[PDB]
DNA sequence: GTTTCTAGACGACTGGTCTAATTCA
DNA sequence: TGAATTAGACCAGTCGTCTAGAAAC
C-alpha cells in the first residue's frame, strides 16, 4: 500500500531524473505521502533505493520468466520477443526510461553498496534467464549450439550498450544496430 | 594563468565527476580541490551546465585525438591498432578501478535526461569514437588485415558491446565483463 | 507492568537528560532506549514536557528521602549529618563521572525559561533541600555539634555555593571547585 | 557588521532559550539574514556558538575591567559595586538572562568540547579580575586580609548558584541572600 | 575586478503529537 | 465487547549544502 505506492512513485521518477538528482520532497509530493511517513518505511533514502530496486527486479525477472515460457513459441521465438521488446518500447517518443540497469548502474555504482550489489544480482539473474533460453533451443532445434553462458552475456551487454547510445541521440538507432548483430551472432 | 586556473578546474572537475557524476559533485567540492575560491565559480564559467559541456569538450578533444595517434602507431596494422584499443581499455581496468576513465560510460544515462547541451556534446563525441573506428576498419579492409565487413555497423555494434561490457564492469568490480567483450570481438572480427 | 514500564520510562529519561539535557534528547532516543515503542509514548505520558515533568518530580521524591535517612541516622549528630551530605556532593563528582547526575544542576538553567511546570518542580524541590539543611542546622543547634546561625540563612548560602561549584567543577572537569566550596563551608559553620 | 549582528541576534535569543532550544531559522529570520550568510561565516551552530561566547566574554571582561578602576571608588567600592549590578539588574521582569555562564555552563558542557573550554576560560578570565580586586583592597585597606584566589573563587560560585535559585523563583530574592553572605564573607 | 558575501530554495532526516484500529483481556 | 497498546499519519522542524548572482574593496 503505502510504502507500494512509494516504492512505484519513486520507480516512475528516477527512471528518468535518476537517484542523485530527485529530492525527497518531489517523490513526496508526487505521491501525497508526509515526509514522517517516508522514513516509517525506509530508515533512509539509499535504504529506499535499495527496495525499489528489488521490486523492480522481482517484477522483471517475472516477466521475463513468462515470456521465456510462453506456449505456442520456440525457445528461439521466444528469445526473440525479448529483444524485439526491448527495440520496441524503446522507440524515443518514450522519455521516461524502463531500464533501470540503464539509468542507475554507472551513477550509483559508486555511490551505494547496497544499489550496486542489488543491480549486479539483478543484471546477473537477466542474464541467467538468457543462458537457460539459448539452452532451451539447443533443445529444440531452434539455436545454433553456443557457449549460452557467453552469449547471454555479450549480448546483453551490446544491448545495454545500445540503450545508452539510444538514449544519447533519442533515436533508436543505435537499438536496430543490436538487434541486427544479435540475428547476426545467433545463428 | 587565468587560463590555467580554468584548465585546473575543468582538470578537477574530471577527476571528480568520474567517481560522483555530475548532480553527485557540488561546486564547492571542486573549486576547494582546486584551490580557487568558491565567491569565484562564475569567474570561469556560466553555469554548472556549461562546466559539465566545457568539461565534456575538453574529454573528447583529448580522446579523439589520442585515437586518431593511436590509430597512426608505425610498425603496426590496422587489425593492430584497431586490437591496441580495445586492449587498453580492458587492460586499464584492472579490475575495481572506480576511478572512472571512461565518461561516455559514467556520464550518458545521468546526463542525457537532464541537459540538451550535455547529452549532444555526448553523443557528438561517441559518434566520434566510432567513426575513428569506421577508419580503422576500412584501413584493414584496405590493407588485408582485417575481414570485410560493413564498417558503420561493425563500429558501432563494437562500441556498443564495450560500452555495456563497462557497465556491468563497475557493477560487478571485476573486468570479467570485459574478458567477455574482447572474445566476442575477436569473433566478431576475423 | 504497565507502572513499571512507565517507572522504566521515567529512570530511563533521567539517565539521558543528566546528560543531555531537555532540549537535545528526543523521545524516539529516550523510548527507543528504554523498550518502549515511541507509539506507546502517550499512553504514559500526556506530553514531553509533563514527561520532563514527572522525570523531575520522581527525582525528588528519590533525592529528599535520602536527605532524610541521612539526617536521621543513628549515631551520627547533626554536624557529623550535615558534613556528611556535603562530603558525598564532593566524593560522587569524581571526573570518571561527566554524566551529571544532579538535575539541579544540569536542568535549572535551561528549562527555567522553557517550563512553567518544570521550573516550578524544580523550585518546590530546591526548597525541599534546603528545607531539610534548616532542619539539620537546627538540630545542631540543639546539640550542640554545629554553631549558632540564622538556619535559614546558611542552608541557603551553602546550597547556593555548591550549586555554583557544582557549574564550574564541570566546566573544569575538575573537583577543584568543589573542594573550595567545602572549605568555604567549614569556615562559614564554624 | 553582519557577522556581528549574527553574533549579537544569537546572544539576545540564546540568553533565552538556550542553546540546544534554539534553531538557525529563529535566529535567521529574526537577524534578516539568508542561511547562506550565517554560513559564510561559521561553519556550524556548534562554531557560532563558540563565536558567541567569545565576544561575550570580550566584552564581558572589558566592562569589569572599567568597573574595577572607577575614578574615586577604593577596592572595596569597585568590588561591591560589581556584586550588586549582578543584583540590581535581577530585578524580576528580566527574564531575558545576562548571564551566559550561568545559562549555557551546564547544558553545553557535556555538548561541546570548544563551548566548555571557552566558558572555562572565560570564567577562570572573571574569577582572575575578581582576585586583582580582592588584592587591591588588600593594599589601599579597603579590605580584610584574605587567600585572594580563594575567595574570589567561593564567592563567584556563591553568586552563581544563587543565580540558578532566582531564575527557578523569578526573584531576586536568593540573589540578596548572596549579597549578605558576600559582606559576611569579607570584614 | 574578482572574490567576498548575499541569497534562500533545497538536501536528507527528526521533532513531538495524535488518530485509528489491533490486540489482548 | 471493552480496555490496552501501538503502527502509522503528519509536517513543520533540524542543521546544513546547493547553484547562482550581487556588491564592494
Amino acid at each position: 500500500d503505502t510504502r507500494q505506492h512509494l516504492l512505484d512513485t519513486g520507480y516512475r521518477i528516477m527512471a528518468v531524473k535518476g537517484f542523485s538528482g530527485v529530492g525527497l520532497n518531489e517523490i513526496l509530493q508526487s505521491a501525497g505521502v508526509p515526509k514522517g511517513s517516508f522514513y516509517h518505511y525506509f530508515k533512509s533514502k539509499e535504504q529506499f533505493g535499495q527496495a525499489l530496486l528489488e521490486d523492480y527486479f522481482r517484477v522483471y525477472l517475472a516477466d521475463m520468466d513468462q515470456r521465456f515460457s510462453a506456449p505456442g513459441l520456440n525457445a528461439r521465438e521466444r528469445l526473440m520477443s525479448y529483444w524485439q521488446k526491448w527495440l520496441d518500447n524503446a522507440c524515443p517518443p518514450c522519455d521516461e526510461q524502463r531500464c533501470l540497469v540503464v539509468k542507475l548502474s554507472a551513477e550509483v555504482a559508486d555511490l551505494s553498496e547496497s544499489m550496486r550489489i542489488t543491480l549486479r544480482d539483478g543484471s546477473d539473474g537477466i542474464i541467467e534467464r538468457l543462458v537457460g533460453c539459448l539452452g532451451q533451443g539447443r533443445d529444440d532445434g531452434s539455436l545454433a549450439p553456443c557457449d549460452a553462458r557467453h552469449m547471454a552475456s555479450a549480448l546483453y551487454q551490446l544491448w545495454l550498450g545500445a540503450s545508452l547510445l539510444s538514449k544519447l541521440h533519442r533515436s533508436p538507432g543505435p537499438l536496430e544496430t543490436a538487434m541486427q548483430t544479435t540475428r547476426s551472432l545467433l545463428e
